[PDB]
């Protein structure tokens, strides 16, 4: 193809004739595909080769692009860059189709019935059964982590306001060894808020933020209090005030039966107790929305490379070679 050049807020864009119209939303643009006649979000990664982190962190968002391939997960329709040769390389630029704001942009100054949170918690869960299922922990799910256009269709973004507010509790402990369930948690945070139109937990800090946390949901019990190695996390844990489990029916008064007990299933503060993906997905509050029969799974994803350590030039090779073997959706 043949490119063009242009800055937009002192970053430089290079990208073929057939992306016009690029607008400021690494950084980001919407542009108009010429080829498709649809918007797109097109992303250059920023200094993608700075450090071996970098690198191999530059190769983790192409290999995990590359891969998904569900309707409400974002994935690519084009990967790009002007370098002519392995040398000259040192940029990417990925584009998906465009939907234009995220949920935060929804939530603020707006209320949700509950079936606008019975279609959009449905397609958060329906995105996450699919990359639970290779092998994948979001990690990082929040309001602005998942975009919606105008038919209200929702994409989950960036796998790999304040994101300490929709994390999980085990998390701001810092253990090691947490589930996917951790996303489970920040699903029924952002579900909070759309039935509610307030954050559930707007923490300061991480101490705060775990305080908020145990104020609803109680301290640990006894089967939970057995499973944490740590001598300090118990020490401070066990010595703050023991907090009762509160009834979730008082708390979110006025809501959805059926919501409220899937809130409670999963916010349930043992994350081998909360449900997982395809759990939720069956769960009578989408009894609406459900089918079976169209709630895929994601093929074998090879996160093997995860373990190791390479050099610079090792991760970019690997990544040219990603980005040549492209072959897009249609
Ligand atoms: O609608 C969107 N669709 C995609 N993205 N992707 C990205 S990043 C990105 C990732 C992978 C790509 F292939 C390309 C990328 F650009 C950032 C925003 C975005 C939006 C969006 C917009 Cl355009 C405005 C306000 C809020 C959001 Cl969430
Ligand atoms: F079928 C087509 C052909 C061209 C366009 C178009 C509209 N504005 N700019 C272009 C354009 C400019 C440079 N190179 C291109 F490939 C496209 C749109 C649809
Ligand atoms: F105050 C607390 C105590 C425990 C948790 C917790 C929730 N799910 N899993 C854990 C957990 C399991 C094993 N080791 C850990 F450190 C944490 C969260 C907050």
């Amino acid at each position: 193809p043949t490119f063009y050049r242009q800055e937009l807020n002192k970053t430089i864009w290079e990208v073929p004739e057939r992306y016009q119209n690029l607008s400021p939303v690494g950084s980001v643009c919407a542009a108009f595909d010429t080829k498709t006649g649809l918007r797109v979000a097109v992303k250059k990664l920023s200094r993608p080769f700075q450090s071996i982190i970098h690198a191999k962190r530059t190769y983790r968002e192409l290999r995990l692009l590359k891969h998904m391939k569900h309707e409400n997960v974002i994935g690519l329709l084009d990967v790009f860059t002007p370098a002519r040769s392995l040398e000259e390389f040192n940029d990417v630029y990925l584009v998906t189709h465009l939907m234009g704001a995220d949920l935060n942009n929804i939530v603020k100054c707006q209320k949700l019935t509950d079936d606008h949170v019975q279609f959009l918690i449905y397609q958060i869960l329906r995105g996450l059964k699919y990359i639970h299922s290779a092998d994948i922990i979001h990690r990082d799910l929040k309001p602005s982590n998942l975009a919606v256009n105008e038919d209200c269709e929702l994409k989950i973004l960036d796998f790999g306001v304040a994101t300490r507010w929709y994390r999980a509790p085990e998390i701001m402990l810092n253990w090691m060894h947490y589930n996917q369930t951790v996303d489970i948690w920040s699903v029924g945070c952002i579900m909070a808020e759309l039935l509610t139109g307030r954050t559930l937990f707007p923490g300061t800090d991480h101490i705060d933020q775990l305080k908020l946390i145990l104020r609803l949901v109680g301290t640990p019990g006894a089967e939970l209090l057995k499973k944490i190695s740590s001598e300090s996390a118990r020490n401070y844990i066990q010595s703050l005030t023991q907090m009762p489990k509160m009834n979730f029916a008082n708390v979110f008064i006025g809501a959805n039966p059926l919501a409220v007990d899937l809130l409670e299933k999963m916010l349930v503060l043992d994350s081998d107790k909360r449900i997982t993906a395809a759990q939720a997905l069956a769960h009578a509050y989408f009894a609406q929305y459900h089918d079976p029969d169209d709630e895929p799974v994601a093929d074998p994803y090879d996160q093997s490379f995860e373990s190791r350590d390479l050099l610079i030039d090792e991760w970019k090779s690997l990544t040219y070679d990603e980005v040549i073997s492209f072959v897009p959706p249609p």
